[PDB]
């Protein structure tokens, strides 16, 4: 089962805010639902009580709690690892999305990238971890908009 | 100038049959709109009939008649010829988006194709083009849908 990481990141490095993404791009959604439609997810339990279970998407959340999820559509694992093996049972293909957490560790298990970096340099205390020399980027596009974005796709090895 | 291609093919290369495209494989036309948002897209005239003018996007459009559009997003040029010098000193990018007699006067100026194969093999009587083999993919992700497709990324070498 193949691992991608899909994430949004000021020109500064940050991801988030609190528990808001501190930024509103015109269009750079677009690209996270089209890639993610009918996509197995992986996020940390956080983020997905911020954003929910939004249609057309299966989810696989993470806690080191108790906490359960009410939704037929998520499936709640106590580890990364666990997460994976079961995952791997139902398909081949998952996509992280986020949490700065998660990202720092699935990053290591991720063999492509989708970066959109956000032409801003907001204020905020959760950061995108540095992209290793392990990926390099083979496809790439530039958008203009009330915030404009670039697009990278990065495959490993 | 760059040009790209984007292009949703059957697994038999049908791309229309008379002024339709023979599948409705949901959640591909989302790849089509995250990727042309703000972007100029080249189309022909009777694909440009077809859909008429979405928004968040400018068109070229060719003819070799007296055809003509009303819609303020529209540039209408009488040659690829003219369109692609004309485009150029207007953007910096360009995304060819069909018509099978667009796609066939153009690959060979793209540098980019973004093609989603679809899990069909319909009756239709435009065919989309070869790939010559000095395009490789280096993206490529599944999807399941009412019909699955395929997405895959090729660069000019
Ligand atoms: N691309 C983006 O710009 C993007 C995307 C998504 C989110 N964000 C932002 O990121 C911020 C949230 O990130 P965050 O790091 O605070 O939280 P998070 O990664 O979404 O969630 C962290 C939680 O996940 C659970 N978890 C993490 N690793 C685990 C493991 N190995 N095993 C079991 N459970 C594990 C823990 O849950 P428990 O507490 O239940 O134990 C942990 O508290 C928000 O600001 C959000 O806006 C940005
Ligand atoms: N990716 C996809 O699956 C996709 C995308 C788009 C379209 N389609 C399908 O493709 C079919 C349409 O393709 P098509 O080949 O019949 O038409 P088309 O390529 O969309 O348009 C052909 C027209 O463009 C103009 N044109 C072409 N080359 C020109 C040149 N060198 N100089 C000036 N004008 C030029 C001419 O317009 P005039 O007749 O006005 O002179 C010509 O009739 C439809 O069925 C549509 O559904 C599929
Ligand atoms: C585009 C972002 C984006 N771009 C890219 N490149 N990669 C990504 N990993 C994400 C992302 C994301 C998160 C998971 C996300 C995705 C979403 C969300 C919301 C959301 C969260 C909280 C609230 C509460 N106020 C409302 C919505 C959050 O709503 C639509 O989709
Ligand atoms: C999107 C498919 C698609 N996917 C990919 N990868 N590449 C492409 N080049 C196209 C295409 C196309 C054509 C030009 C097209 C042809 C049409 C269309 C529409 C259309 C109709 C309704 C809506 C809803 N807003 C959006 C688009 C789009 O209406 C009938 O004829």
């Amino acid at each position: 089962m193949k691992v991608s990481l899909m994430a949004a990141k000021a020109k500064n490095g940050v991801i988030g805010c609190g528990p808001h993404i501190p930024w509103s791009a015109k269009g750079e959604q677009l690209l996270f639902k089209a890639l993610t439609y009918n996509q197995w997810l992986l996020v940390g339990r956080k983020t997905f009580e911020s954003m929910g279970a939004l249609p057309n998407r299966k989810y696989a959340v993470v806690t080191r709690s108790a906490w359960t999820a009410d939704n037929d559509n998520v499936i709640v694992f106590p580890s990364i690892e666990e997460a994976m093996y079961g995952l791997a049972e139902l398909t081949d293909h998952v996509i992280v999305s986020g949490g700065g957490e998660i990202y720092r560790e699935t990053l290591p298990m991720a063999s492509t990238l989708h970066i959109s970096t956000i032409d801003i340099e907001p204020e905020g205390d959760v950061f995108f971890p540095n992209i290793p020399n392990t990926f390099e980027v083979v496809f790439e596009q530039h958008f203009s908009s009330n915030i404009n974005y670039c697009y990278q796709i990065w495959q490993k090895g």
